[PDB]
């Protein structure tokens, strides 16, 4: 069914932990198979659980990546909401944290149709 | 179109506007045909008599506090997300509520669209 409030947190709390462990293939799942992505957002949108599959497997796949919640899950009653949360890889060799929204909107069967990664160089820190 | 330093800039300005309150300020940060959707979910606000009428009803206490739990998260498309925490009494229950907004600025440096994520899930009483 399409996610009430607290199940769009739940999914969003799961999304991330998948991120954090890194497990592409339960990622796309959570996908519904025509959803779009935007990430950043303000970048041409990506379509499909395959060409989702490539970016996530370009992003996650090559040296370690975390992802943590930096607070909860805002949802709405619609099957959307937005989260804020940290991710933390290498960059320039050395550790960096970027600081990130996500928004999605799930369908009706509880599966990501869109997500949008507000972000950008503004929220990369180092040290 | 502001850049996104200029986007984290306007949006920390709105949440220190909400924070003191300022009714007419916060509308004049608005654009002519702006919309908002607060929470996002219910039907959009259009209008600029109409979006004052609603930070009025939401703010015109003087007790309402914001304060910003995040950095501000902006895009290079004039757009941005922000995690902030509202603290208020509702009918004697002190209370605070975490909500996150996505804004959308114009050429203009004014908002075009608010979206506010939240609902009674991110209500929690202190
Ligand atoms: C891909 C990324 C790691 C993961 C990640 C980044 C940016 C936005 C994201 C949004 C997500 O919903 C999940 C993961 C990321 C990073 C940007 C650079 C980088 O290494
Ligand atoms: C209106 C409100 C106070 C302020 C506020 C609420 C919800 C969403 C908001 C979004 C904003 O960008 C600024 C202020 C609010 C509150 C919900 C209940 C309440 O008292």
């Amino acid at each position: 069914n399409l996610p009430t409030a607290q199940e769009v947190q739940g999914l969003m709390a799961r999304y991330i932990e998948l991120v954090d462990v890194g497990d592409i293939e339960a990622i796309v799942q959570m996908y519904a198979d025509d959803a779009t992505v935007e990430d950043p957002f303000g970048q041409p949108p990506i379509h499909g659980r395959e060409q989702i599959a490539a970016f996530y497997r370009q992003g996650l796949g090559g040296g370690k990546v975390r992802a943590c919640l930096t607070g909860p899950v805002r949802a709405s009653h619609n099957g959307c909401g937005a989260m804020p949360f940290r991710v933390e890889m290498v960059w320039n060799g050395q550790p960096c944290a970027l600081d990130v929204i996500d928004v999605m909107r799930f369908d009706e069967h509880g599966r990501i149709q869109t997500k949008q990664a507000y972000w950008s160089e503004v929220n990369l820190s180092v040290r």
